């Protein structure tokens, strides 16, 4: 499958595509305004993730750091990112279906669109100012709006015993974007694509 990954942000991010194990395709790249990085996911590719880094530096050995989203300090993520990260999160051809989803349950940084790009599903948008509105408990020095779970550890937020229900923090991600999960246990907000599907992750998209 194709993805067209395009930072429309006024500042530069640094994409990132995982499994949690690997790479997919490159694993990360920086992208400054405006410009679009395609690449190519394996079909059948189950727990797939999209996000953006913010203010990262890297040396010539793609070495370094950023404030959100840092992957173990790698440009080309092998990892998943540290929180806060708006997540596009997707498994491939699972039985002969698509799944898609944005997620909020480990913060936002950037806001994103998540679409197809090929005929036979909706895509999803989380674009409103989280960071702007975020409580003040969750606020992320570095950048961006915590998910309550990363900030206070409990059973509860993380929803440890496979039981737990929306809290104050939850319910102010889901009312800025309802087409995002919130919570571990939110009602699902997935999208079912054909397989086989083509997709675009734009961040910034208004």
């Amino acid at each position: 499958a194709t993805f067209e990954i395009v930072n429309r942000c006024s500042y530069t991010v640094w994409a990132a595509a995982s499994k949690g194990d690997a790479a997919l395709d490159a694993g990360g790249r920086q992208l400054n305004s405006g410009e679009s990085w395609t690449i190519n996911v394996e079909p059948g590719t189950n727990g797939g993730k999209i996000w953006a880094r913010t203010d990262c530096y890297f040396d010539d050995s793609g070495s370094g750091i950023c404030k959100t989203g840092d992957c173990g300090g790698l440009l080309r993520c092998k990892r998943f990112g540290r929180p806060p990260t708006t997540l596009a999160e997707f498994s491939l051809n699972q039985y002969g279906k698509d799944y898609i989803d944005i997620s909020n349950i480990k913060g936002f940084n950037v806001p994103m669109d998540f679409s197809p790009t090929t005929r036979g599903c909706r895509g999803v948008r989380c674009a409103a100012d989280i960071v702007g509105q975020c409580p003040a408990k969750l606020k992320a020095p570095g950048g961006g709006c915590n998910d309550a779970c990363t900030v206070f550890q409990t059973s509860e937020y993380c929803c440890t015993t496979g039981k737990c229900g929306p809290t104050e923090y939850s319910r102010f991600f889901k009312r800025l974007c309802p087409d995002a999960f919130s919570y571990v246990l939110d009602k699902p907000t997935t999208v079912t694509c054909p397989g086989s599907s083509n997709y675009r992750v734009t961040f910034c998209p208004t």
